[PDB]
């Protein structure tokens, strides 16, 4: 009972299919970068501003507003799952994402939420996605997201960021069993938390395994690898037992260059690649199958309109027209230029279209 | 005029030759993780424990009181070039290396001294290898090292640590020019020191550019690899010119998977690889010719002296007999077990020698 969708084209190359031109969308497109992203956040606290189903939609919205974009992507937070889990959030100014009790001990395990009752929790999410849905009226298509298990171990263990996640990894080595553990707690949740999102109106589902680059090949495909195949299994069988149409489904691995062939093997119709893996070695080891999401260094943001275009047309020309959806190698940072966020959009539609013409 | 060394393996695999057992070390073998090693910092602040010779020479011999390592390495500090230039630093027990007032303008780098006095100020360093060559006795061969151009920009640029080096790679984007200014005075001021090192008595040495994997393939190839071959190159000349013998160089880019091919025709002996790296693709990319220096997950040091044991004996396999020499993916971490960096050490010996006969 949502608007038809006008503009499919980020569906359709998410599928594998030719498309008029290459789709583009920026992760944190609804980020600090966009003067407007800060006075609306500034409202209340973080999980405030996140709870308000009408405030996450503006959110959603207001880089659509500036830039014609070919998706959109519901505006949350990665550690809304642990946070539902049990855990308490310190969101500070200054440190941002923070856990100022983290999982240390196995013992600390039994403070956390049955899986199952997770989705229940998570209900504002699931209202501002139906939100936004009837808002863009079927402008673009609405991305749901969700951090994928490892990488949401992380920030449980850790209690926010690292450079090392010597934490984390020492779970992995010295707590294989426990680790086992809360990765699967962490599974469970996420399969009815994203299954939830598709049902209040997600078109498609990104999980984001930002800490993919700190684990090497062996332990990726040991403690990670699993989670991440369990996952899309199970959210795509869920989905079709309640009837509902699966959605295409992103696997970004941040740093996981190392996997490549291991990800396009998992369950997932696109494959998101940072800004390290050369294009055409990423096609290598996908193979020819999946879509590749793909991978403009962020700070390239930082040189000119100029500039931009002619990288941007570099990168185009290395994917190739087929099976592919432009975007950023990462998120975008809170001190880039919006008018060269637009020049990146506008240059992606510009020369695919070229390439093609 | 130093001890006649007595062994020489791991000169011998770092030049491709054929050895009785793989040769082993670890970078941070002299580090926080020996008790030792914290009693004798404490002396005084870290810019006066690393100024005195007899203490720098005390820290480079600790880790070969407790392990056969195959080899020492002087005990310093990537930041003491940029300091020689002028650069002040504040050494904190929390945050650690920091430069209160980092570069930020073109118009910064007038405060910097010429490089060619730079060696002159490190004279300290140079009478730390010199009598800790003559301490050793020709036991194991003595590593001389330094950070790549890059890396030690990155620090200079940053402040100190960051996980984006955002403003390292804005000044890549938006000044390239003053970049390759900034580039070629940390090139200018390395040969010099790294020659001096030789000449002082270091009988290999290691270049750093722990920070190359926050650069993507082409800005790799534009701003870092150029000044990589430039060090090699020149140091090698100007060691030739003094009559003196060169020394096999290493060059370790921390995760630098995108530029392993590049690196292997760089002009070093060795090519240090991260833990990330699979050591038959490493083989690969790097060729038949160089040697490759390395790999195992330092956190794997967490494991069981019998788990370490079983993780030596498959990366050995996978590296082959042949041009290697271990180590680790990175330096030790501070809260690691001695006990567990002895059977690391043992166990390289042990399979290596399986491995042959």
């Amino acid at each position: 009972g949502f608007p038809e969708l006008k503009n499919d084209t980020f569906l359709r190359a998410a599928w594998g299919e030719e498309t008029d031109y290459t789709p583009v969308w920026c992760m944190r497109q609804a980020g600090r970068y966009l003067p407007e992203f800060r006075e609306t956040r500034a409202a209340q606290d973080f999980f405030s501003t996140c709870r308000s189903p009408e405030a996450c939609c503006e959110l959603t919205l207001q880089p659509l507003r500036r830039f014609p974009l070919d998706a959109a992507i519901i505006f949350s937070d990665i550690l809304v799952v642990p946070q539902a889990l049990g855990m308490e959030v310190t969101m500070v100014p200054g440190k941002g994402p923070s856990f100022p009790e983290p999982l240390r001990e196995e013992q600390d395990l039994e403070r956390l939420r049955d899986p199952e009752v997770v989705a229940s929790e998570l209900g504002y999410v699931f209202q501002a996605i139906t939100l936004t849905r009837q808002r863009l009226a079927g402008r673009v298509p609405l991305i749901g997201f969700a951090g994928a298990p490892w990488t949401l171990m992380t920030y449980m263990v850790e209690g926010g960021g690292s450079s090392t996640m010597a934490q984390a990894k020492r779970w992995l080595y010295q707590r294989p069993q426990a680790s086992h553990q809360l990765l699967r707690i962490l599974t469970d949740a996420l399969v009815p938390y994203l299954v939830g999102q598709v049902v209040a109106g997600a078109q498609a589902l990104q999980l984001f395994e930002s800490h993919a680059g700190h684990l090497g090949p062996q332990l990726f495909n040991k403690l990670a690898l699993p989670y991440i195949r369990d996952v899309a299994k199970q959210v795509k069988a869920r989905l079709r037992e309640a009837g509902l149409a699966p959605v295409p489904m992103i696997i970004f691995a941040k740093d996981g260059h190392f996997a490549l062939e291991e990800l396009a093997q998992a369950g997932y119709e696109v494959v998101g690649l940072d800004w390290t893996v050369a294009p055409k070695k990423a096609r290598e080891c996908v193979g020819k199958t999946v879509t590749l999401q793909g991978n403009l260094d962020p700070c390239a943001l930082y040189a000119s309109e100029e500039e931009i275009g002619q990288l941007v047309k570099q990168m185009l020309d290395d994917f190739g027209p087929h099976r592919y959806i432009a975007n950023l190698g990462h998120g975008l940072y809170p001190d880039m230029d919006p008018e060269h966020v637009g020049a990146f959009v506008d240059a992606v539609h510009k020369h695919s279209r070229l390439l093609r013409q």
